Parts: C-alpha cells; structure tokens; sequence
C-alpha cells in the first residue's frame, strides 16, 4: 500500500480491545494531534482470518472513500489508518450507541422510548449526511438502518462506505453492476438499467425512513427477495408505518417513485424534514 | 427459475425451524419417496433478508453444482428444492453434529479424539475430494468450517457456493479467485488466476493441518495481508503437535509450490488408506 503520511497512525500507539470485515474497539493514544498524550477510544475495522482478496480490496476502497468525502457532522469520520508493515487498520470515530437498527429496536415501547420528534430529527440528520454526500459526487449505494451509527449524544453518523463510489466510478449498463447491493433497499434502476445515481440513494433513503418509523422493522415483511422486484414493478410499496403521519409517509412514497427524477432530491428532503421537525418543536 | 421436476419439493410438506446465505433446520415430509408420510429432519439453505442479487445467483449455482456432482458417502447430499413461486430453498441432508471445526475444537482435551479418529476423519474427506475430482469439479473453498459431521461421525464435505466445473474458470482474468479465503487458497489461484484439482489438494493440506490441530487457525499470528509473500519465500506451517512425521510430510506435499508436484486425491486416498489400516 502507498505510504499516505497524513493519515498513517503508529501501531504502537494503538491498543486493540473488545469487538463491536471485522470491527473492534481500541485505545488510540494521541490520535488527536491536539492532545498528543491523550488516549482516545476508537473503532478499528480490519480483515478477518478467512478474508479473501476481494475483502482486502474492499476495505482499502472503503478507507480511500472515507479520505475523499471530507468531514461532516452526519458522517462517520476517519481518524487514521495503519497501512504499513502489518494488518491494514482503518481507524474511525467510535459511536457508543452502536448502529441505528439495534438502537431503534432497543427503545421500543414495553430503555428510553423514542418520541415522534426524535424520529423526525433522526431522519432530518441522515438527510443532511446524504445531502452532503451527494454534494461530494459520492453515491453510498448501501443506505439502511444497520449502516448508520449513533453517538453518545444521539448524533446520526452514516457508515459502511465499502460500497460507496464516485458518481463516475460505475459501469453503466453492465450486467455485473450493482450485483452486491441488498435488494430490499435497492432502487429498481440499479438492477433493471444497471445504473446508479444520487436519485438511487434517495430510493434507499425512503426505505431507511420506513425502517426508522417502524422503529427498526424489516422492509417488505413476508416478501421474499426473489419476488420483490416483480411486485415493485407491479407497483407494490410498503404500508404507512404504525404511528407515522401521512405527510412523512407520502415523503417515503415519493422516494419510491418509479421515475428517478420524480423522487425528491436530498436537498428537498432536508428542507421538508427541517420544516416538519421545527413545527413539531412548536 | 427453470422448472426442474426431479428435484422439486412441495412447499406445504416443508416446515422451517430453528436456525443452524442462511441455513435453518426443517421438517421435510416424505422427502424420502419411499416413506411418503414420514417427516425427515433436513437442513434448508435460503437467502437472507439483506440478500443481494449475487447472493441469489450464488445460491442457485450452489444448488446446480450439487445436482451435477452426484452422491457419495462423504459429500453432504441434495435432497430437493423449492424453486417455483416463492423463496429459493435448497434442501440438504442434516448433519446432526455441526461443522468439523466446531466438532474438533469441542472434543479437545466433549469426548476427546484419538489419533485413529483424526486419521479416519482425514481419509473420509480425501475420498470425498477424490470423488469430486473424478466428477471434474473443483471445490475452491475446502476447509474444516466447510465440513459437516453427521450423527455417526461421518464426514460430509459441504458449502458448494464457490465450486465450479473444471472448465468453468476464467483463466488468467484479474477478477478470478477473488472470493476464496486466502489462508486455504493455493498460490497459483492468485498468482496465475487459475484453479485445478491440484489447487484443491493444497487447500486439503491446510484442511489436514486443521484436523490435526483439532481446529487450529492456519498460519497463526500471520495476517492475511502478508501471507502470500511468505508463501512465495517458502513459508509453510510447522508440524501439528500430535501429528505423525509421515502425515506432516503429506501436508508439505500438498503444499508443494509446483502444482503438478503435489499428490493427487487418488494417491492421497491410497496413502491415507494405508496409514489408517496400520493404525488399526
């Protein structure tokens, strides 16, 4: 691996620990160049023993994407990496509350339940992360509750960029394109036309939204993967989650528009959500 | 998905259960056509809720492979499948004792393994691979975790998700063999982008090392990232503790750098047969 000084982190400064590809917790001393002696708790992603060549290159891509994206409030951020003489170590910010799916399912009505606002806030936050990601010419392609981390202060952090690509890094029209994307969150164009764009990410965003308001339910319950796309073409769409306003549900439905350009843009989702959230507070 | 009558199984007769790609235990009624009203406990492989397109093509390929391979005492066997109107269910015999790796780590000094057991366990698998080799099929993912053991401690090779017909390999293309766990993988599979029955013999060698270490993890301490450079420089695992020099020499043969210089499964069988009869 090419030596990238700015990101490189001393292995002797890194203390591995409990597990959380493969991710583990760890103490990174002085990782923050503004407290050279302070041991910071971080999360380290690495290869498992049964790793394959593709696994390695996927982890290397995930890391490089994290370098290109830049910093943002709603995006899990890279703290550094151990890429010389030894196992590849991608060191990122540690989210104590774990992933969003486990998180939501965790506080379901009999923990500390989630208010309507808390849900709306969660959605608004992720829309910002994506709105940003899109301004960075980056497509995630793997948006889902399980790929969102939640901090101690309940800040939503989008993670798992193993599949994220630059808008131009996609072989439009080839059969192999989009073959590794979980279908229940995947936009039809991704498969039928073998293309992927920001609008494809909004479709996924719609499913993530449905996941949030169902407090972590599983999309298209009872519907097999092998039969989904047929139904999706026949027009099928998930039902308005339990306690979910018809407004937020129509928002989801819009994300699930068959015509990619008729779906809202992340910028638009952000403004609507910002409106809903604000009026909720008042 | 094509309608293949010979293997199809009525969904109503199937009853999924506790979990064991994704595998779950199940009750298949009259899956054994000689006992139309007897319900047989079987294992069912299906896709997961977060499945991807490739996952499906992969499961489908797994099934077809088993269809073409045929039956053999040391290969887990396909019992039938639900391929029409609904999820894809690949039904296979149920190995009551789990995967060889767990099985072995379990009885570590819960009733210990004797040398002869290890030798037998080895021989059974060698017969499995010899048969596979004769069916012109490369496994590509041979490893203790991928071997199931039935109630009668019979060894059954399983996990055919990456197995291809010898001729169905994209010789020399960069992407070839990019999904095979490197620590069981043969050098050439990566350095020349090819795969032959001889690559499988290498994996088998690693399998042998697993068996005799009673479930050890290959190349302990050596990270995947720096394995292939060591392999190139001639690095090879040391003799497992409770393993005969003879058996270890056999492992090293399986790990000869030159593929044509590694034993064939037929030979592996014969020697193992010879060593085993003597242990008995």
């Amino acid at each position: 691996l090419p030596e990238d000084p700015k990101w490189e982190f001393p292995r002797d400064k890194l203390t591995l620990g409990k597990p959380l590809g493969q991710v583990v917790m760890a103490e990174a001393v002085g990782i923050d160049k503004d407290k050279p002696k302070e041991a910071v708790t971080v999360a380290v992603k690495m290869l498992k023993d049964d790793a394959t060549e593709k696994d390695l290159s996927d982890l290397v891509s995930e890391m490089e994407m994290m370098k290109m994206i830049g910093k943002h409030k709603n995006i899990i951020n890279l703290l550094g990496a151990c890429t010389q003489d030894g196992p590849l170590y991608v060191i990122v910010a540690y989210a104590s509350k774990g992933n969003l799916r486990e998180y939501l399912r965790a506080r379901r009505p009999p923990e500390e339940q989630m208010t309507f606002k808390d849900l709306v806030s969660c959605t608004y936050q992720l829309a910002r992360g994506m709105e940003y990601l899109a301004s960075q010419k980056c497509i995630h392609r793997d948006l889902a509750a399980r790929n969102v981390l939640v901090t101690e202060n309940n800040v939503m952090k989008i993670a798992d960029f193993g599949l994220a690509r630059d808008i131009n890094n996609i072989d439009y029209y080839k059969k192999t394109t989009n073959g590794r994307l979980p279908v229940k969150w995947m936009a039809p164009e991704a498969l039928f036309d073998r293309v992927y764009t920001h609008q494809s990410d909004v479709w996924s965003f719609g499913v993530l939204m449905w996941e949030i308001f169902t407090l972590g339910g599983s999309p298209y319950p009872g519907i097999p993967v092998e039969e989904l796309f047929k139904l999706l073409k026949e027009g099928h769409r998930m039902d308005k989650p339990a306690n979910c306003t018809n407004e937020l549900y129509m928002m989801m439905r819009d994300c699930w528009h068959a015509v990619p350009s008729q779906r809202p843009t992340f910028k638009q989702l952000v403004e609507d959500l910002d409106r809903i959230l604000t009026l909720t507070t008042n």
